[PDB]
């Protein structure tokens, strides 16, 4: 028995592919290989950062990341063009599912959270700009504990904020890594695959596998 | 005053290129797709296991590996082919220089150490396969530890081995995400970079980037 719901955010609620334009926008043509590379690059950085115990937040990380990926396509990326396509994570887009799921989940009088590796800022901004800050009950950065996902001392975060033991909580990740983190740690699983890629190899395999948040609406 | 010198395996004194070989006789024509997913999945794998608690040798990190790449491509991988290709990773060619470079060294009376992902069965294979068995003092495995590289608990491995302390021992790594790992740990470190890659992106800046083992023997 279900009684609350966390949520990854970049990829699982919002759509990352929003940058690709403002990439393109700043450096035409190459949008495209440029965001794939800083995708990549942000989530190694925060996998190596929390291995070598040298933490800085999801902001910072992002920063670092656009800065190689820029260094090493010889883009020259100056300051307010950092500054600028930085800021586009501020404002991604939910995918069209996504807000109207949000509503009938809560309306289901389930508790929803966000535990994501974005700072306190980051979470915050992006969810008033689409405006569905009132439909969470919880936002949860990884900031207070110094370290990313999958490490298990962040999912361990979301059980003590939602006051629930982790078999009440179900986990709701596009990442099929995060995905298998929180697998480990204890929490039943939904693994959103819309773009019908393949389970990862380390031993996990989710308890759900669904296309869009219509099929986890409807899972209740 | 260094005194040793510890060795990457995999990429630095050995060419993993051998691979796409063996890939291509098997899936002809998709050789290359399959080495270079199957290499890049393999770091993931100990690295996200690592982080999970949740550790499996070298060599079965390579199986299940090759096992997702397949099933990604969707390849039809038999288990003789499974083990066929898993069973290249033992016969790797050394890069040119390697084997005039690591006589060199040792003449100069300096203790050489491999310190690798790879199971001790792995890591003696290779090199006994080429012949350099004799030119090394250790051949460290992180299998001891249960953890994969970069955790510092890997890095300690090679301090105790070697009986030297970290500052007279000398770190030579092709990926640039050892050696931040190993900088930060305390090791001066020397980075081969031989195709001009640029280095990660983690605060970390080797002590001497090099094009090959010619410059570390020139380098004493």
């Amino acid at each position: 028995y279900i009684k609350g719901i966390a949520f990854d955010l970049y990829g699982t609620l919002f759509d990352v592919h929003s940058v690709v334009g403002r990439c393109d926008e700043a450096f035409p043509g190459r949008g495209r290989e440029i965001s794939a590379l800083w995708r990549q690059k942000q989530l190694e950085y925060t996998w190596l950062r929390s291995l070598m115990n040298r933490y800085v937040n999801f902001q910072q990380a992002t920063e670092d990341a656009l800065r190689f990926t820029c260094r090493h396509l010889g883009l020259d990326l100056d300051a307010r063009t950092r500054s600028t396509l930085c800021d586009a994570y501020l404002r991604l887009a939910p995918f069209s599912e996504v807000p109207d799921s949000l509503r009938e989940l809560k309306r289901r009088g389930l508790k929803l959270a966000i535990l994501s590796n974005g700072s306190p800022q980051s979470i915050d901004a992006v969810v008033s700009h689409a405006g569905l800050r009132d439909g969470f009950d919880h936002l949860l950065s990884v900031d207070p504990v110094q370290v990313y996902k999958p490490d298990n001392r962040v999912y361990e975060l979301a059980e003590q904020a939602l006051g629930l033991d982790r078999s009440a909580i179900l986990f709701v990740a596009s990442n099929a890594w995060d995905a298998t983190g929180a697998r480990y740690f204890g929490f039943p699983t939904c693994w959103i695959n819309r773009t019908g890629n393949v389970f990862e190899e380390m031993g996990q395999t989710p308890d759900w596998e669904v296309t869009s948040l219509r099929a986890v609406v409807e899972l209740f």
